[PDB]
């Protein structure tokens, strides 16, 4: 019907620090002495904010005629996401993807006499898997109801453009929702303790930190490229190597002025000193450590599965549902290097990683364990080794060998321990492999 | 078997066991009784016999 | 069993040998910096305290 408002004023939801009127008006050589000798002032600050709800007002020469609405104005808004460059290609049909990586192997010594009878002897490569599949199915609902919507505007022209600006609106929130997703995934990640812990003492506490930070960072930069590889900077243990054309680093705009600011103003020849790897600012972590996060081009495993839109009208009430449906996949990839630079109070060991995390081993069988302390200090811990098969007969030794029990069926947990807490209250960090066993 | 589940090949315990054939049943039912109807009725609701 | 595509399968196959070279270089380099830790334990050479 005929919806109309009544005696509402022109300071909805204003809580002003001072009345500026009341202070030009008592003024006595203050700094609002230079508003006095305006004329219109009062006019000029009722509405000068803003109007939320307007009201008829009517001519000051003719009582009877009603002032008119000069100009109308549509704003157009467009917004993407900056982390799209990291998405790969889609899949139409089925869920799981497999990622397959093979490690390198041992020498041995030549021995003539030996290899008489070992011919055909065999052993086993070293490889290892990682599995993702789709996570995310969402939509988006918009409502148009365009014959009760014509009352409301005069030019077909801004018609048009308030119909195409509720439609654009669906995908600027899409983007947004796409850019918060991407950002979930590193965040996740550094919250379950995957990533290598860089420990820095503060970005902003003083320039000394800053440097040292930036001789961090390039240093850290420098070891993943060796053409021989490493093992040290990825979450699966394996030996594999970088290209610094394909690293990314990723940080924030505070970090970024500070950089601009301590750094390189001061700084004679100064690409001595500024970033290495391809930079990309963002807003910010949610984690409360993390300032820089550097990782591998293939880090990302971002696919979609679906992207679709549907429409249907309603014969009754004269108006069209607008669904847009979005399904992706969003993981990582735990064979690529991924470090994070963390300021403040981190614990001394983060991961332990035990190389074979699947094994099926024989009854009389046996099988080597190898086990990576991720460490942010440069103290060496050890680590100590049970089995939780629960029969006798099976048995790991100190240095990660499991003897399996002639006559037993069960599941077995291989479980590497390290003592990083002090004594009354220990601190324990846990790494697993799960063995199954043949007869 | 009924609910398969996960099995890993013997020489590489890395790997999993694809499927490597389905196949979809197919069957049809018929009714042996059809040869006792009538034809059919367009227009109409009520059928008289004298 | 672990494949239905013969392209995975060779792919595969090859990255075992290309795994054999890899650890070849490895243990090369590892061999040459074991040269100049030896050297240095043997005390040959010239030592300039920093």
């Amino acid at each position: 019907m005929r919806i109309t408002f009544n005696d509402v004023k022109t300071s909805l939801g204003i809580t002003e620090s001072y009345d500026i009127v009341n202070a030009i008006r008592n003024s006595q050589g203050d700094n609002f002495k230079s508003y006095v000798p305006l004329a219109t002032a009062n006019n000029v600050a009722e509405v000068g904010a803003g109007i939320l709800i307007n009201q008829t007002v009517q001519n000051d020469f003719i009582t009877s005629l009603v002032d008119r609405i000069g100009l109308v104005v549509i704003r157009q808004v467009s917004l993407n996401n900056p982390l799209k460059k990291f998405k790969k290609g889609q899949i139409p049909l089925g869920r799981t993807i497999e990622e397959i990586y093979t490690d390198i192997t041992k020498e041995k010594q030549y021995d003539a006499e030996e290899a008489e009878q070992k011919v055909f002897e065999r052993e086993m490569p070293n490889v290892k898997t990682l599995f993702h599949e789709r996570n995310r199915q969402g939509f988006y609902h918009q409502t148009i109801q365009d014959d009760s919507l014509k009352t409301a505007f005069v030019s077909w022209g801004n018609f048009e453009s308030f119909v195409s600006s509720i439609i654009n609106a669906i995908y600027n929130s899409a983007e947004v929702d796409e850019y918060e997703y991407m950002k979930l995934l590193v965040d996740n990640y550094y919250s379950k303790g995957l990533f290598t812990t860089v420990k820095i003492d503060e970005p902003t506490s003083s320039t000394g930190a800053l440097t040292e930070f930036v001789k961090k960072m390039r240093a850290t930069a420098r070891k993943l490229t060796l053409p021989q590889g490493s093992r040290d900077w990825n979450s699966m243990a394996v030996r594999t190597r970088s290209y610094m054309e394909d690293l990314h680093l990723i940080i924030d705009a505070d970090l970024e002025a500070e950089l601009d600011v301590d750094v390189l103003a001061k700084a004679f020849n100064m690409n001595r000193t500024d970033f290495l790897g391809n930079v990309t600012v963002i807003d910010g972590f949610a984690s409360t450590g993390l300032e820089a996060v550097l990782v591998d081009k293939d880090w990302f495993m971002v696919y979609d599965n679906l992207h679709k839109m549907e429409t249907v009208r309603n014969p009754r009430g004269l108006y069209w549902n607008y669904y847009y449906h979005v399904w992706q996949t969003l993981s990582v990839s735990r064979f690529a290097n991924a470090v994070a630079f963390v300021s403040g109070d981190v614990p001394a060991v983060t991961q332990v990683i035990v190389s074979p995390n699947i094994a099926a081993v024989k009854q009389g069988g046996q099988q080597q364990f190898t086990a990576y302390v991720r460490a942010t200090n440069a103290k060496d811990h050890k680590v100590v080794w049970s089995v939780e098969g629960g029969s006798t007969g099976t048995a790991i030794t100190g240095d990660g060998l499991l003897s399996v029990s002639g006559n037993e069926d069960n599941q077995l947990t291989v479980k590497a321990t390290v003592d990083i807490g002090t004594e009354d209250k220990p601190k324990l960090v846990v790494g697993e492999a799960v063995v199954s066993i043949r007869p």
